[PDB]
């Protein structure tokens, strides 16, 4: 009754590929499809540059800029490349096989197709020889009441469409009101929850358009919009140095946004939200802060595709945060499944950083294992030999380098600190560091379409009002 | 119980402006606000550059750098501009005054603004001294049935994101079909009924993304889709000369568009629709039309705020297309409104050319009224005397001057004719002539920025596939 998707028409093995990210397609770009049959299932069909959404919601970048389709990546590969739009709803080890739905699309980068006779909104199981997990993670509301139902997260396209609508429409009623009314000032105030760099990035990109753009029309109305950073710790952007926070800081409270540390948003209802600051002497005040946008960035959570798999495989019964790997990024108490970025953990910071790394050196594997004929055996026994086949032949652990972090903060200010090894050749904040926080993201663009729209956005800022449209 | 907005701390004339588009933005841009109060009503928060609008679908260009916000050309004006976003329903001569509703927002671009007291969704009139009337007009159907249902028209910026959303879904389903299948077939077939340039100008850039994107990554798919023309006059284009008609439609052809002349679609069902064609020796056939995407191209009528001016007005109850105005763009039967662009019919095409050079005229004209005390006080007199107000200070009557027409057929080839006067300067087909028609186009857009961003669209066209996203 189940569809079953085999591809035995090649010795080759076939891969699987669970996501189109940075996990996802990192991987997909370097590894070989002269030695393997690769297939990609997500429900997304391009790769998002997530270190410029915070720049989206306001128009400092478009969303197509920062957004690169699938089958472009693809299309630069050599053999042959499937992508299957859908979500893996389960992975099944036992019959290595993934379980999608809601497919709507199936591509196949090849000339000679063979009709798989799929239908949209048809379950099916697609066999692996080779799985690569790489479906991020999701949202954590840390089981705040609210948050789902009264806010905005910023972690998709849709998120910062979503943001824009409320905030352009918040800007329309407000301006009907008279100056002073209480409602007025609520629906020009937003919240921004989370003091990392999305949060902070957030609340600088939303200032700069207020400030530059905004302004320019409506100025009153400019005035009068107040923006609230909210963060638990005592410090923003605790990643850094302090003496880089303490910059951040004063300049975000400098642009005149206001800056809760050591508070902690308890409750959201629609209007209104209760924020709680612990003081550094224990006691505890309460605020109600009235809200017209709010917008959470508190970190992650595992997917349920995930946490299901947690529970059939036994070594993975004790895992929360994601999945455990060995020292080649191979699954515990699995013989075929691998797992890099987000929806794996292995003591390692949920960064683009990480996933990117974790995927090269993956690629790298496969290139090595494509070289030695026993890999493609252990499939077929009954035996599972794989990881004692990865320190019998001395492949090395994988080893992540820190190259450093960036936050951009409004106003043409940035951090940054950029490492190698021990070794730190940048470390500081202001407007050079502005300018080297655009030519950096620049250069980790994965692809050069993607690279020249931001450069094309970037050049027409400086002449022009950014494009903030409510239903566009 | 309706309130009345009614500005009167000045002694400047309130100049009231109905629409965004070519006639209301070009008037706007002329008309000197030293000497009058701008209002403009609008739903429609920006100005569309119509011409581009067929090579929006497909990603040609963006919907976004097509279109340019009102407030954009306002900041400009050194006067009072104010810009209330809602549909006038109606017009009330008497009174002078304009019903309006659906308000979404009201914008006073000056710094000592008067709180107006509206609220959304609150029905209001507004007051004038001089009205200028430039809604445009709407998609006809001529009755024929489903047309409205099953099929785009091509008028705003929502029908590109609906063709979009329509194609790419097709596509979508169409290629997990086995070649072959009649039901893969529809999927893949386009109809474009209307044989004008924007019938034409659509089906060459549907065309454009067929063979030069979509058959890059799926080129069985891509050689599949069939586009329809279909046209009920015996030749297309019919504005230009035969030869140039005879050029397009070979061309048409040669690119694999299929085009239907001497025939009418009769009626239009969800999956197919009925056409009908009368060749030359009077005899009728029939063919039912499988389709997937109908795009509905065949002129447009009179909008309800229009033709219920007719009937308040005893001079315009014979009215039919469009208001009937006199020598100097002025409502016949009215003292104080006029009207330019498709709104307004006096025997002249209805054509963007035309609306821009009314309102050029009509705000020349403004300039000279306020140069002459009278037209002034006739407005607080019974009688009216305006009309011979003009006559008596011998103002010129509008003159059109026919600069010619351009038409892009697909696979970089134009036609253009440009003329001024009884003398051609330019009129044929050809590669060289599709670079004229971008540069010609760039000239005409209304803003620098606008002008940027269509620039910034076609290089990136260059080097890299239309961004063609379903939800985006
Ligand atoms: C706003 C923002 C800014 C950031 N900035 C930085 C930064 O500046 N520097 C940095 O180092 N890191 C940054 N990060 C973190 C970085 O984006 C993540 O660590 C990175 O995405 C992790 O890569 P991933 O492949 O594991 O997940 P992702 O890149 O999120 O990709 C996951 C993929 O899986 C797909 N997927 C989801 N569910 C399913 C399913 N059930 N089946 C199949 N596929 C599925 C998703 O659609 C997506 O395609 C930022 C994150 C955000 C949200
Ligand atoms: C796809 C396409 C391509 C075209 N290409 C060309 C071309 O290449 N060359 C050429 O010369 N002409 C072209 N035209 C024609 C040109 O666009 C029209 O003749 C022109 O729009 C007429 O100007 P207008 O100001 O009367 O109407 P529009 O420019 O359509 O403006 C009407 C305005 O009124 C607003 N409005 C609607 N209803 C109301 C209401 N009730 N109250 C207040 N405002 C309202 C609308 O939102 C809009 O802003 C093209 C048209 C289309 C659709
Ligand atoms: N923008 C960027 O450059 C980068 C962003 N990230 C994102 O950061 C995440 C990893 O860091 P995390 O610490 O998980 O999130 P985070 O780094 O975005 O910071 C979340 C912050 O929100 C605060 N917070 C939590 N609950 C709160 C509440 N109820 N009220 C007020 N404040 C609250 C916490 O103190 C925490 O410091 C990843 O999921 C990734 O998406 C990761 C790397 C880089
Ligand atoms: N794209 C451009 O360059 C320009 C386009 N226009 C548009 O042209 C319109 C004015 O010219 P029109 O002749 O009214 O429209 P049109 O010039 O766009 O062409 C419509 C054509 O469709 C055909 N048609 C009508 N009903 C049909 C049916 N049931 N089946 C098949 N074919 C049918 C007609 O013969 C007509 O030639 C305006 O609405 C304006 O928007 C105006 C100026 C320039
Ligand atoms: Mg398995
Ligand atoms: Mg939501
Ligand atoms: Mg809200
Ligand atoms: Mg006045
Ligand atoms: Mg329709
Ligand atoms: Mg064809």
């Amino acid at each position: 009754t189940m569809k079953v998707i085999d591809p035995q028409h090649s010795d080759k093995p076939n891969v699987l590929i669970l996501g189109s990210g940075w996990g996802a397609i990192s991987f997909l770009k370097h590894i070989d499809t002269k030695k393997y049959n690769v297939s990609i299932i997500s429900p997304r069909s391009y790769f998002l540059f997530t270190p410029l959404l915070p720049s989206a919601p306001v128009g400092t970048v478009d969303e197509k800029s920062i957004i690169e389709p699938i089958v472009n990546f693809a299309l630069k590969k050599k053999g042959n490349v499937t992508y299957y739009e859908a979500e893996a709803t389960s992975i099944n080890p036992d019959r290595n096989t993934v379980t999608i739905k809601s497919l709507s699309a199936v591509s196949q980068l090849y000339q000679p197709e063979n009709h798989l006779g799929l239908h949209q909104a048809e379950p099916a199981e697609i066999k692996y020889d080779y799985l690569i997990s790489a479906v991020g993670a999701e949202p954590n509301t840390f089981g705040i009441p609210g948050v789902t139902d009264y806010g905005h997260f910023l972690k998709e396209i849709p998120n910062s469409l979503e943001i824009r609508r409320t905030f352009a429409a918040n800007l329309e009623k407000a301006n009907l009101l008279p100056k002073g009314d209480p409602e007025r000032r609520r629906l020009l105030s937003i919240v921004v929850v989370g003091g990392g760099p999305t949060g902070v990035e957030a609340a600088g990109e939303l200032q700069d358009y207020v400030h530059q753009d905004l302004r320019k029309f409506l100025p009153a109305l400019a005035e009068e919009v107040q923006i609230h950073l909210v963060e638990a710790l005592p410090i923003v952007l605790n990643m850094f140095e302090k003496k880089l926070s303490s910059y951040a800081q004063s300049h975000l409270e400098n642009t005149s946004i206001k800056v809760h540390l050591r508070t902690a948003v308890a409750k959201v209802e629609e209007k209104q939200l209760l924020a709680k600051t612990k003081h550094e002497d224990g006691k505890i005040t309460e605020e109600t802060i009235p809200y017209g946008t709010l917008i959470w960035a508190t970190g992650n959570k595992a997917r349920p595709v995930i946490t299901d798999l947690f529970k059939k495989i036994p070594e993975q019964n004790s895992s929360k945060r994601g999945l455990a790997v060995n020292d080649f990024l191979q699954v515990k108490g699995s013989n075929n499944i691998f797992a890099i970025g987000d929806n794996a953990f292995a003591g390692l910071p949920p960064t683009a950083q990480v996933a990117h790394q974790e995927a090269e050196y993956l690629a790298k594997n496969f290139d090595k294992m494509a070289q030695i004929p026993n890999f493609q055996k252990n499939l077929s026994s009954r035996k599972d030999k794989i990881d004692l086949l990865f320190e019998e032949n001395n492949f090395k652990p994988f080893k992540y380098n820190d190259l450093g972090a960036l936050a951009y903060l409004g106003s043409e200010r940035a951090i940054a600190t950029i490492r190698s090894g021990k070794r730190t050749f940048y470390t500081g904040g202001g407007l050079m560091t502005f300018y080297l926080w655009r030519i950096l993201y620049l250069s980790m663009i994965l692809s050069a379409r993607s690279r020249l729209k931001v450069f094309f956005d970037w050049i027409k800022l400086a002449f022009f009002k950014r494009d903030f449209f409510k239903g566009l």
